[PDB]
């Protein structure tokens, strides 16, 4: 039947029970396309959704929009139409001096900086992806050739006070977030994005399988710009590592 | 000079120091042909930008997404660029028995049911409309014909367990948010959304004019599902009454 | 039917649903003598109640104390008696350093640095003021010809530490409050005070009206001990001010 | 030289480092006129201060009003003015089957269900008497012939939902003290009042001795009433047992 | 029926009604020996259990272990076998410089820096001792001949970053416990130690009687080993004193 | 290697050159798993802290007891971390919740609801109670090898035995409001059991550059109202620690 917000039905879907979920609805037909039979569903607000075939078996990808509150709408609605696995891709930014561009990380948990995680969880249970879903991503990422690196992601509400930015209008961040980024970064936290912490909640405590992969694009620490060819790698690698994790996931 | 989400520069604003923010993409282009001269700016992920002219000034239209992270990036950025004043229009549900399918609310005060509100200040700071804005709303609404009701507003990080929905995939309802409903319903709340706890709390403490206007399409206590033709007078009245508030903060 | 600490009965307040609500016992004389026939009605602990009439309708006076816990029995104990509309009128030190001693503040919502919010609503609850109750002690105030200043409200449980001060008996303020004011300050909040936070949030979750307006008697970027002798014209133009706002709250 | 709400200077104290500290102004000469030479001091608001003489040594009797917030002024200022010792005597409400009206409570520590406690210290500090003063005050109420009981006390913002009354304007209780009397029994509480939380923690974490010991005045599981006579026994018993707790702590 | 961990039955305990309930195992026998007819009863992980008689009525021994978790099983424990009255015993290091080597400690109420005394009250309610326990704790350390402090300690679920202690393997402390020292110092707090907030909590809000007290043997502000090991050998005298005063 | 740690009483050089480290909760348990592993010597007991060193596959490994709970853990992984261990592998028992585990199972904790104390220690509550990929990696190959069911998800990590795994079969017979219901709530958010000390655990290594992970042994099943056997809890913990030693020799490779 047709859910709220992504203007789909169960039949639409032809029985896909795995969805790779990236922010941008633009991204969403490209990832399609790197599978078979790609088709147009439907697209409303931030909610861009395709099918597709991956050997033989049906496949959703559908945009989630920035931060939690979006994402949690799109995965409560595709769970309703029988999707059971989450498989988030994105490009980040990273925190840690080891952590290079081009390189890929793997979620193993993430910071809860964010306000729908405690929508289903409190904030003492931990926000940490499927085992099988982390495996399937970590043998994609590394089977590209890439360096890969496993460990834990900061997910923030925000993309500028949360992420301890002070190049904004106010130059100011409040108490919670002042020396954040330090503490993160000495805790060995590799990253920081927006959807992680709610999304891996979520699914961590309704029975859904989840997890995080991400290229990194540009480093924190670092003062040199990556050239644009770098850029179009990773985004292009980052996409074709979700569909081999995919691939792994499939029965 | 390029904001990086937003996709615009201050000179592409023509001055504007207004923006009137709906969540939808697809309600920007119709809220700027309400004024003169509107001309498409940018459209990147859930981002639409336009320009327009209300009694000879520039004016700002934005969407917003859906949530107060993608909402907290659009106002920095806009705010960056030198828009002081941020009008928020949207459609709502009510959970007030005497609230009708047509009526308009002005939320005075929101409960801070979000995370990105805590990105700017602690939970203590009310999450409250600059006060010249919640006047010009209130005028605009009374002067469009509608019923307006001035009261506070419950504002969710979540579209389901948030607003205590039980018909979805769980159909569970974490302990935190469990008899909510009915609690905010006591505490005389009128409506659920899930925008202005993050927008009211980050202007206020950001020296930022702020305030939101919604129409009602829903009532979660009235069985009568309302007519087809209530539904879109109700869009329709909404942004006519955000522009004529816009137009009272200019004068 | 006698409340148990004010020490009157419904008929005593001979069919008054509105309050004017002063922190000082020895203040309640002189705001019902403003007014016309004022009575004594009774005085226990720090409760003076008066009654007397304005344009013809009977009005109560009552002092509260000091603080959100003797506020809280007062208003319980009046809409006991069936008072629903409460205005708060007493002294406060800005903050804003271009807020002057003898400017007058109406609050638009306050920062809950209290305990007794607490026991009506959760902190994420906004301690917010009755939109009406707001407009008129705005209209009161400008038309007083006093310089008037709308916004947040810091509302302290505590003189001293809750507002940092410095000069005291330890000279020590916890971790929680160092560097609080800095903080409030650049969150453009204008004022301290100590009953706001308990009265609108009591009021705004139990279906009764209230407000608060306040005469500035120190300004803390330059001081912290108010001197007694600008405070005796801010006080007396803050009961004529709340005098007339209750003139424009009656039907 | 003179305290600002209190209105009196070191010189007026005649070398007094030990205050007593009732909650009601009437209350103060009552108290004082049981010691030698008793002087009225200065009544401002709910702060009636006496001088008296215990011994050849100097005491103060000073009003807190209800509530921590006013209670935290009285305190502070003494304090400036050289008071060390801080004793508490009022009334409450019993919560126990065992403990009778006219039985008299020395609180060992206090559940802290204020505010004005977390301006000192934060909620892990522990709402505690001074040893002394607590040993002072049983030997003192035993040596009336009271029936006398050593325990925790819980200490509330408000006067009805955080003791759990339902007898009130809303008959609302708020989720947080929603079942928390049979709570606080089942824990072993004896009682509820109004300023033990805030005066145990601002003194115990400021290098200041306090304690104290109340009267019970009601029975929260008894539907009898109260005899007049035992009653009026019951408060003078109180002052003079505070009187002789005083006794015992100066040399 | 016997216990999960303790390893005892209430019939072991000869009626015992107060345990005296030290950190480490291994002063457990040293203090049941302090008392007439010392018996031992069991040992298993970190609880080692005596009985003994003290004024002709049954005592238990029992060790905690480190932490409240360890303590909360073996206080709930002994509960269910009949012990009411529970006294706990132990060295400690001081803050307040005027506190000196030798002293005791005893304590008036604990800050909560724990996790198992939420598991019984919110953290709003105090950790608080036992006024009689508490009152025989200062009665027997003033009778020993010991200098005595009644006050505060500040009870901590680690003992290294939640004691500000930055020796460590990595030198950080979480920014909870950053300045934490110094503002328990300003606060008049005497000492930290690592059981008293989930002991006295539980007990308070349990219809249990409990107290704590210690010997100082050192001062993170500022000792003889002759006179350390005499602040230790007072410090069990003085326990099982207060015992004695406990038994009606 | 010449300073001796404060509560373990003993020295980097007494360790040999270890980096890994297996933490049983039990100080007995501490010479049965050394005992599977070559060369094991006793180095030291003090309080609830025995230490022993071993060698696997030519490499020194410490075995370590912690004690029970997040505290006397804290102690035995800082001291052990002074001294150069840099890889924590905790083994132990625990209570299943969900009724599909059945009493003799593995599971392997990939991340823990975070119900103590010590954790908060080392990082705010946001910060995930998680393990180490490559352990807990290691663990499950390791347990699976054993023939063992071997199950992987979140673990309830509690400060207590009593009220925090919601026991009301206790003196009180009382729950406080915090944790009423809280295990039906655990189990319908998919956690699989309760046990002491890896909230504690995973907290400080995950926030302080050690890599850390855990493995239990079901012994009881909350669902299931059987008085535990003797010969199959004898039997869980034998296999228990093969398993942690076999996770330990994946590690050293
Ligand atoms: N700097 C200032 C000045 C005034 N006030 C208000 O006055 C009363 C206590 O002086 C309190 O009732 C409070 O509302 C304050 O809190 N802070
Ligand atoms: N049942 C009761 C009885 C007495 N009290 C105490 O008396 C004052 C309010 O009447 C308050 O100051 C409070 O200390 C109370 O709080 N609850
Ligand atoms: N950035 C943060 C640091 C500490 N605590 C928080 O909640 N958030
Ligand atoms: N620095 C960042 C890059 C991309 N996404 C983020 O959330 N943050
Ligand atoms: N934080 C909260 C959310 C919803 N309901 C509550 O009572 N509290
Ligand atoms: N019921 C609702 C209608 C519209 N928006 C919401 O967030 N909720
Ligand atoms: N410094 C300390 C000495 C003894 N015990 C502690 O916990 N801390
Ligand atoms: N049920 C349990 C068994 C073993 N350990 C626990 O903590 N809990
Ligand atoms: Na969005
Ligand atoms: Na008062
Ligand atoms: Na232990």
């Amino acid at each position: 039947k047709t859910v709220f917000h992504l203007g789909v039905t169960e039949a639409d879907l032809n029985g896909a029970t795995l969805a790779i979920i990236p922010g941008d609805p633009a991204r969403v037909q490209k990832i399609a396309e790197l599978m078979d039979n790609p088709v147009f569903l439907a697209s409303h607000r931030e909610y861009t959704v395709y099918r597709a075939e991956l050997d033989g078996q049906s496949v959703v990808v559908c945009s989630t929009g920035i931060g939690g509150p979006s994402t949690s709408i799109a995965v409560e609605e595709l769970a309703q139409l029988g999707v059971r696995t989450f498989l988030r891709v994105g490009t980040t930014g990273a925190i840690q001096p080891h952590v290079n561009v081009g390189d890929m990380i793997v979620t193993t948990g993430s910071v809860r900086l964010d306000g729908a995680s405690l929508h289903f969880a409190p904030m003492e249970f931990p926000a940490v992806p499927d085992f099988d879903v982390a495996t399937a991503m970590k043998a994609a990422a590394q089977e590209s050739g890439a360096t890969v690196h496993m460990g834990v992601t900061a997910s923030s509400d925000t993309f500028y006070p949360g992420q301890e930015r002070y190049d904004t209008f106010t130059g100011r961040v409040v108490r919670r977030f002042q020396g954040s980024m330090k503490e993160w970064q000495d805790m060995g936290v590799l990253n920081f994005e927006m959807e992680s912490a709610t999304l891996l909640t979520m699914c961590a405590s309704s029975g859904l399988k989840a997890g995080c992969v991400a290229g990194v694009i540009i480093n924190r620490t670092q003062k040199e710009i990556p050239d644009h060819a770098t850029l179009k790698e990773t985004e292009a690698r980052s996409i074709k590592v979700v569909v081999e994790a995919a691939r792994k996931m499939l029965k």
